[PDB]
């Protein structure tokens, strides 16, 4: 049960996690565990989505924020896209 996860979207092949988490984090920055960019072993990429763990009402918040002002930045050539799985 997700119980409130923002998704990302669109990450290229070669970005990670420290990259995007300076560029993608105006409004809020997160820590890191919140910051799931899964990755192969074989290719050294990326899965090319994402999920960020936040509390109850943290996740809802942030999220707003962002579907309410400017579009999304790029870190590589990718403007990123922003998800929401309130499944709880």
């Amino acid at each position: 049960g997700h119980m409130d996860t923002i998704i990302l979207r669109n990450l290229n092949p070669h970005s990670t996690m420290d990259s995007i988490l300076g560029a993608l984090a105006p409004y809020a920055v997160l820590s890191s565990s919140n910051v799931r960019v899964i990755k192969d072993k074989q290719t050294q990429l990326n899965r090319g989505f994402a999920f960020i763990q936040l509390s109850t009402i943290e996740a809802a918040q942030l999220l707003q924020i962002l579907q309410a002002l400017h579009p999304p930045l790029t870190i590589d050539g990718k403007t990123i896209n922003v998800e929401f799985a309130k499944g709880s």
